């Protein structure tokens, strides 16, 4: 429900949700969303904030395999993004929450 | 012979060679090296110098895996290493080439 919490207000904020919950061998991404010409690929974790190098790997392992299998978004801008889901408020967007930018 | 050479410079430099090559379904490493309570897992690169996110990724990936089979090296210092290999030059080393810390 820390999923959907955080599918629905990226609703709200104008973006479509593509995937939920993707899997690969080597990695997983809890909402693949996009806005735009922008593809953001997105850890909901429970509430700075410092995404750890294990899952940026898994995440950007993640990111790979899902670009492959959509060529549509090939040359896409990508997006690293967190949302922190806390008790008793609203989601936090950290929009590019770790860069993985060449 | 850039993986040949880079490993007999680390020899020379006083480190151990643990695994050469060393593959996983997630990633790879080009040298695992052991020099004290320090394991160095190492790319070797053709020759500032940045390491690709995918690179990263992959690296990562494959020292989890290593590091649980080898349970010896569970509370070992660990740092992520390239070595630039270039023609007319001895191996350039540059130990902590990325940050892989929690």
């Amino acid at each position: 429900s820390a999923e959907a919490s955080a599918a629905d207000y990226l609703e709200r904020q104008g973006y479509r949700i593509l995937a939920r919950r993707f899997k690969t061998r080597c990695g997983e991404i809890d909402l693949v969303a996009q806005r735009d010409a922008l593809v953001a690929f997105v850890e909901v974790k429970a509430r700075a904030y410092a995404v750890t190098p294990r899952q940026q790997s898994r995440i950007v392992a993640a990111a790979e395999a899902w670009l492959s299998r959509h060529p549509e978004h090939a040359m896409s801008e990508l997006r690293f993004d967190a949302i922190l889901i806390a008790p008793n408020t609203a989601p936090r967007h950290l929009p590019g929450a770790f860069d993985a930018t060449p």
